[PDB]
């Protein structure tokens, strides 16, 4: 009774996919692929652009010339990205972010989940490309896979789970650890 699994591991920096076969009678990695420039940090970057554009649209300032402000906005963007894994909407609040002749300025922007999903949709789609490759290299199809286990914090995002569920046709398991997976 062999069991074949797929490990979708999306971290802060890189993306990995691995196909592993288990037999009783033994453990054999059948294929492994990924994307060295596709990670959670790219999800923050997309949200950072949106916050910079909205702050310009509203107040008229470009924060990118201000390095100390861009650090706080990166920190705030990640925080909002995470909350939006569990909430439908959230609020970025950074008082005294910058200043001009009119005085000190404040950021207060509402980000909805739907907004975030539209911003990162293409990054999620990039993760499917190495998946197809791995399966080809293994001489397998999605029907030959028995379980999909998610690894990495970024995979907690409902959208990422919905797309992986659509590819494999199975509900991926996010509860499983590395020992239990085998
Ligand atoms: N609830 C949540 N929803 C969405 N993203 C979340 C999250 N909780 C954490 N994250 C994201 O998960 C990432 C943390 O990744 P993790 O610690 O699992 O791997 P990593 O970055 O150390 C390994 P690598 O560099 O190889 O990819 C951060 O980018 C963080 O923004």
């Amino acid at each position: 009774g062999n069991r074949t699994i797929a490990v979708y591991d999306l971290g802060g920096g890189t993306f990995d996919i691995s196909i592993i076969e288990i037999d009783e009678v033994t453990f054999e990695v059948l294929a492994t692929n990924g994307d060295t420039h596709l990670g959670g940090e790219d999800f923050d970057s997309r949200l950072i652009n949106y916050l910079v554009e909205e702050f310009k649209k509203d107040q008229g300032i470009d924060l990118r010339n201000d390095p100390l402000a861009m650090q706080r906005l990166k920190e705030a963007a990640e925080k909002a990205k995470i909350e939006l894994s569990s909430a439908q909407q959230t609020d970025v609040n950074l008082p005294y972010i910058t200043a001009d002749a009119t005085g000190p300025k404040h950021m207060n922007i509402k980000v909805t989940r739907a907004k975030l999903e539209s911003l990162v949709e293409d990054l999620v789609n990039r993760s499917i490309e190495p998946l197809k490759v791995a399966l080809q290299d293994a001489g397998l199809s999605v029907s030959d896979i028995d379980d999909v286990i998610l690894v990495g914090g970024q995979t907690r995002m409902p959208m990422v789970q919905k797309k992986v569920a659509e590819f494999f046709g199975k509900e991926p398991r996010k509860d499983v650890n590395p020992d239990e997976a085998v």
